[PDB]
């Protein structure tokens, strides 16, 4: 799960 920083997200799935 990741969904934090909604401006600047990363690579979930």
């Amino acid at each position: 799960i990741c969904v934090v920083q909604d401006w600047g997200h990363h690579r979930c799935t």
